[PDB]
């Protein structure tokens, strides 16, 4: 059986970064364990969810080589609450583990790695290198636009487009759409691939986000390869052509607004307090020369709001569901920001003067 | 109808200060309502429940004398999402209130005064002056070992008894004592009271807890009265012969141990993680210069050693671990005195200051 002996730092960060991978509620057994692979010359934590998996190398001595499946939720807690000193994992035949650190020893039961369905093999071709900050920062800014249910799959997932040096991260969820320009000093080879919403989510959990590291991206067919410090996150990708947006991004407007967007942003989030779970009102935007008055209303009560701005174009009268405004404001670190409308309803544009971003916001239908 | 004016910051400390008295659920609509009363010279804000009572006073304006009751959850939502700029309220006789701050307008519907509880009058006799940090800690030192049932009513609140110079802080569950004693610069008349859980537990939220700000205490028969900044906290007590816990205390042991408090506290918090949803003992096996410490469970075993200063008899004790992680989680000591008699007899937790005596029951495993 299994022996290895591992710093409790080292072995803490590792269950932490392999345990977003772990699923929170599930009937499979075997994946509610961290697999410890020291069958070669390396340390190796795993989990597999077999839409997401996650590898980390952790530095250790491997006295005797050896697989072992330990729960996730046990081992991770042990580790958490180990001294801080060197520990000691040995497994047996009859998978009894023995966890022991200083004068502490915890005796549990282990399961075979050969349930386990490892992460498989992915062919690495071409590489795309981000730094942790801007993988971070860009799955920040439109993550919040995935769908919320399963009725379509590409919803839940985010699509990855790349053609020369440029980056088009898109999500909707059929009432919005969030979209992300990235311009790189690399060209690539065009790309365009759904990154399932889950995995981008984890990575967000485990990403420092450092604007002086790097993530290495693999994308090989129906794979997903993340690289950053001694981790490796795979996951599969959503199969099926995406929604053909490139058409719905007309540049044509009746309306353009210029507002302080920390302004906008606090007033819908006032309105907000008025509706509460059992409601669902529109927050209604009155925009003149100079002016745009927000004004809401349910059973509470009623608020009414005046923004000072610079409106080009004609006089428009509009609906929304105020939280679509507050998520895409809250990722906008612009002072200011540019709404574009045709009617009260037409969509509605969020765009920056620098083409890093377009938050499109469909408006309520009042029906006339 | 009242008009007044307040800056933004001073109402949202105001709200927040009240809103601790201001009852989860209640029988009576008007005690989910925080009561604005600016019929006199002052602004103030005011929350009750019938057993607990907050009062605060905001700086401001009176343009036009009144009083309204708002509902708690909407008008601190209010207060706390509004720019931070001059808050105006306005109230008509039907009850409407406009709240405004720069360009933004809320109306809202208020209630009548008249049918709000206010807190009654308290006689202010003697007063008992503490620290901020010592009334907060004390109550962190104790607090945890109140009934978490209403089966017996003083087990729901906390012995304050004053001699002298001294103040001692009780509190018992049927399964555990928890006492702090804290020696006074001043000298008061003799008081033992029992103040209820909640009481102190809403206190530990409003209070800053400097070291060099004090809290003002007046214990009127009926009732205690905590004052401290711009803020008055009075509070009903529990009526009733507190238990006899000093027949209890005795100071015959047959074993005393000297561990590391902070070893001991990660090992019991270790064993805890086998234990999930089951209620497993933690066995000490105590012999000269080591405690073995085991549990077990259907997830597995663990089995710890802790080196210790042993005197008296060889002892194998268990006990319910949240016991132990619940008073040495609360005592600062590098080190801890443990007393015992034997495996049916209580455990006693001790410093050699005199500050602390946590009492444990073990169970008969
Ligand atoms: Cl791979
Ligand atoms: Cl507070």
């Amino acid at each position: 059986g299994m022996k290895l002996i591992c710093s409790k730092a080292n072995l803490l960060k590792g269950v932490n970064i392999v345990s977003k991978a772990v699923p929170t509620r599930t009937t499979m057994a075997i994946l509610e364990c961290i697999l410890i692979d020291a069958s070669a010359n390396e340390i190796k934590l795993m989990a597999n969810d077999m839409e997401l998996g996650i590898e980390t190398i952790i530095d250790g001595t491997i006295e005797e080589r050896g697989i072992i499946a330990l729960d996730a939720k046990i081992f991770s807690e042990i580790v958490r609450k180990l001294p801080d000193n060197d520990v000691t994992i040995e497994t047996d035949a009859s998978f009894k583990t023995v966890i022991s650190c200083e004068k502490a020893k915890f005796n549990i039961i282990g399961k075979s790695g050969d349930d386990f369905s490892y992460i498989p093999y992915v062919e690495r071709n071409e590489s795309i290198v981000l730094s942790q900050f801007t993988l971070k920062e860009v799955i920040r800014q439109t993550i919040f636009s995935i769908a919320d249910n399963d009725n379509n799959k590409l919803m839940t997932g985010e699509l990855f487009e790349i053609e020369e040096n440029k980056l088009r991260v898109v999500s909707l969820d059929g009432h919005r759409i969030s979209i992300r320009y990235i311009e790189m000093k690399n060209h690539y080879d065009s790309k365009k691939v759904v990154v399932p919403g889950k995995t981008l989510q984890e990575i967000s959990k485990i990403i420092p986000g450092s604007a002086d590291e790097d993530v290495v991206i693999y994308i090989t067919n129906n794979h997903i390869v993340f690289e950053f410090e001694n981790t490796t996150v795979v996951s599969r990708l959503i199969e099926g052509e995406y929604f053909k947006i490139d058409q719905m991004l007309s540049s044509d407007y009746d309306t353009k607004v210029r507002i302080n967007k920390r302004e906008l942003l606090d007033c819908i989030d006032r309105a907000t307090l008025l509706v509460k779970e059992g409601d669902k009102k529109p927050i209604i935007m009155n925009i003149t020369d100079g002016n745009m008055e927000l004004r809401i209303n349910s059973f509470i009560g009623s608020m009414n709001e005046d923004i000072d701005i610079d409106k080009d174009g004609k006089d428009i009268m509009i609906g929304f569901n105020p939280k679509f405004f507050i998520d895409a404001l809250r990722v906008i670190d612009e002072e200011e920001v540019n709404l574009y409308m045709v009617n009260p309803k037409a969509p509605c544009f969020i765009k920056d003067d620098e083409g890093k971003f377009i938050y499109l916001i469909l408006p309520v239908n009042f029906n006339t």
